[PDB]
DNA sequence: TTGACTCTCTTAAGAGAGTCA
DNA sequence: TTGACTCTCTTAAGAGAGTCA
């Protein structure tokens, strides 16, 4: 088992490779018809990706490192979170983009929290719109808005009541 | 099956057994401090289901129909919306549970629309606390709230700013 | 020890189709 | 014809683990 201090090195040499990568500045929605920005620090889009880091899939990474000749591998987004509890509730805890922005590995764009709590951010109304997450969101979500849905609710006959 | 008349009368058949269902009264809340009453009328939890009614998932049944000596089958909350678009900017359009009850199948409780909508209305704050749905929520979200993060955005070093 | 690939799995909102009697 | 079971698949937010040099 890895220390806290081997735990503490994992995390420094994870944020010195992400540090590095590039980093793009995107205008986005806060909510209330207001606009802010963020600063993504955003994996390549193909190899090399930078030391320690290798695509499992379209857009999953992973996060490797072999200590005392025993290889670690984690998702590339939990390594912020080593040092965190793992479940909450009886749900185990995944990381979350404030930014929704899967390339992104900025720690300051992520937070550690259930896969609901993680999904329902994409429709939050977001900090300037009325936002309730006590970790707040960062912008408003993708998915926010009126929606488009194709049919409402209806009856042919009577044999229903709302 | 193919034509309109008798696709208009399988809804039919479908009202007339699923307004037999056991109504179940439900108060929910609605956001804003305010609770409301719906009526669902669920399925029952073990065969019989009803007429044409058979249980393929532990939450998932299907209709069937024998139109022109051929069976026709369909997941049981997609009937009413035999007539509509199966489609919607390129996305499946699906059922969707404007009560957050899936044994419930009144159709004035059901929507059609894309499986996006569908789960982003999980954490709608509801037709009193703020819902933008165009076609409105019945109820607020059973997931909407504060949530639960275990650990928010953070960094060790100084290499990130939001 | 490291990079660049490969594969399958989880969750909770949803689906389609076959085997018997 | 109708009923009561069986099985796997879709999506988009997320994961773990093997192989080879
Ligand atoms: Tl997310
Ligand atoms: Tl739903
Ligand atoms: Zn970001
Ligand atoms: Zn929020
Ligand atoms: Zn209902
Ligand atoms: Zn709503």
């Amino acid at each position: 088992a890895l220390t806290n201090a081997q735990i503490l090195a994992v995390i420094d040499s994870w944020e010195e490779t992400v540090g590095q990568f590039p980093v793009i500045t995107h205008h986005v929605p806060l909510g209330g018809g207001l606009q802010g920005t963020l600063h993504c620090y955003e994996i390549p889009l193909a190899a090399p990706y930078g030391v320690g880091f290798a695509k499992n899939g379209p857009t999953r990474w992973q996060y490797k490192r072999t200590i005392n000749q025993v290889v670690h591998r984690w998702g590339s987004h939990t390594v912020p979170f080593l040092l965190e509890p793992d479940n909450i509730n009886g749900k185990t805890c995944t990381a979350s983009h404030l930014c929704h922005n899967t390339r992104c590995h900025n720690p300051l764009h992520l937070c550690w929290e259930s896969l609901d709590d993680n999904k329902g951010r994409n429709w939050c109304p977001g900090p300037n719109g009325g936002c309730v997450h006590a970790v707040v969101c960062l912008r408003q979500g993708p998915l926010y808005g009126p929606g488009a849905t194709v049919a409402g609710p209806q009856q042919r006959g009577s044999h229903f009541v709302v």
